[PDB]
C-alpha cells in the first residue's frame, strides 16, 4: 500500500489545521500562504526568511538576542514601516535607552511615536493590552520581557517565578485583542519570560551579530544573521544574515545585491557588480553605495526578486 496513504495524510492535516489553526503543520519545503498584511523588516533578506515577505500582522513576535546584535535596530525598523503606511505605534520603555536620533534615521516619525514607561512590570503590559484594544496601534513594542519586573518584586515583598505568571496572564488575555485587531507585538527578549512567549509567540527570531563589518577605516556596521527559530506562518527554520551600519541601520541596499546576486539578477564578474549589462561598481559597498543614491533602479532589483517570490 503506497498513494492512499498520501491521501489519508492528506486528510489528517486537513483535520489538523482545522482545529490547532493554519500552521499546525508543516513541510519545510512548503512555498504555501502569502496575505496582503505584512509589514517589511528593512531587509529583503529577513523578508523572505520569513517567507511571508515582512512580519505577521495581528501577531505577537519575540526577537531575542546578545546584548549588541540587531534586535532593536530590527524593531525599529518594524516601527519604521508599520509608520511609512500610515499606521500608528508605540513603544513600551522598561530599560530607559532608546536613541530617538537614530531611530529618526532609520525613518521613525519619533514625533509620533507613542512612548511609554510603566513603573511595574504588571502596568507595563496592561498600558499595551489597552493602547492595543483600541485598534488605532499597527505596531506596539516592549522593549525587553527582562525588565518586566513585577510590582511585589518591586515594592519589596520578595517566592518568585513572578514573572512567569504576569508574563502567561497578560498573553493569554493579551494574546486575544492582537488577533482581534491587527495589531503586531513586538518583545525584545533578552539574550526570562521564557516558556510563555516562548508560546504564545507566533514568530520567534535569534539575532546575534556575526563580524564587526570591516570598512577600510575601523568598523561601518555588523553582519547580523537572524534566524527565525519558529513560524506559525511559513515553514520555520529559515534565516537571514544582512550588514547593520552604524547609526544608518539596516543597509536596505546592502540586502539587494547580495540577493541580487543569489537570485541571478545581479552578476558579479570579479570585483564588478552587473545588473542587466549595466555596470553597478566595484565592491560591494561602491554597489551599496550606487544603488543607495540611484533608488530608481534600486527598488528595479528589489521589484524583479519579488516577482520571482512573494
Ligand atoms: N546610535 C547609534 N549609532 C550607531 N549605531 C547604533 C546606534 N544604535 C544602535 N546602533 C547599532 O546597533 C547595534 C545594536 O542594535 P540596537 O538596536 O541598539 O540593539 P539590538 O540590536 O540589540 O536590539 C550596535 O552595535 C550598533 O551597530
Ligand atoms: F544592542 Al541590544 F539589545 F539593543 F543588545
Amino acid at each position: 500500500q503506497t498513494p492512499d496513504r498520501e491521501k489519508a495524510l492528506e486528510l489528517a492535516v486537513a483535520q489538523i489545521e482545522k482545529s490547532y489553526g493554519k500552521g499546525s503543520v508543516m513541510r519545510l519545503g512548503d512555498e504555501a500562504r502569502q496575505p496582503i498584511s505584512v509589514i517589511p523588516t528593512g531587509s529583503i533578506a529577513l523578508d523572505v526568511a520569513l517567507g511571508i515577505g515582512g512580519l505577521p500582522r495581528g501577531r505577537v513576535i519575540e526577537i531575542y538576542g546578545p546584548e549588541s546584535s540587531g534586535k532593536t535596530t530590527v524593531a525599529l525598523h518594524a516601527v519604521a514601516n508599520a509608520q511609512a503606511a500610515g499606521g500608528v505605534a508605540a513603544f513600551i520603555d522598561a530599560e530607559h535607552a532608546l536613541d530617538p536620533d537614530y531611530a529618526k534615521k532609520l525613518g521613525v516619525d519619533t514625533d509620533s511615536l507613542l512612548v511609554s514607561q510603566p513603573d511595574t512590570g504588571e502596568q507595563a503590559l496592561e498600558i499595551a493590552d489597552m493602547l492595543i484594544r483600541s485598534g488605532a496601534l499597527d505596531i506596539v513594542v516592549i522593549d525587553s520581557v527582562a525588565a518586566l519586573v513585577p510590582r511585589a518584586e518591586l515594592e519589596g515583598e520578595m517566592h518568585v517565578g513572578l514573572q512567569a505568571r504576569l508574563m502567561s496572564q497578560a498573553l493569554r488575555k493579551m494574546t486575544g485583542a492582537l488577533n482581534n485587531s491587527g495589531t503586531t507585538a513586538i518583545f525584545i527578549n533578552q539574550l526570562t519570560g521564557g516558556k510563555a512567549l516562548k508560546f504564545y509567540a507566533s514568530v520567534r527570531m535569534d539575532v546575534r551579530r556575526v563580524e564587526t563589518l570591516k570598512d577600510g577605516t575601523n568598523a561601518v556596521g555588523n553582519r547580523t544573521r537572524v534566524k527565525v527559530v519558529k513560524n506559525k506562518c511559513l515553514a520555520p527554520f529559515k534565516q537571514a544574515e544582512f550588514d547593520i551600519l552604524y547609526g544608518k541601520g539596516i543597509s536596505r541596499e546592502g540586502s539587494l545585491i547580495d540577493m541580487g546576486v543569489d537570485q541571478g539578477l545581479i552578476r558579479k564578474s570579479g570585483a564588478w557588480f552587473t545588473y542587466e549589462g549595466e555596470q553597478l561598481g566595484q565592491g560591494k559597498e561602491n554597489a551599496r553605495n550606487f544603488l543607495v543614491e540611484n533608488a530608481d533602479v534600486a527598488d528595479e532589483i528589489e521589484k524583479k526578486i519579488k516577482e520571482k517570490l512573494g
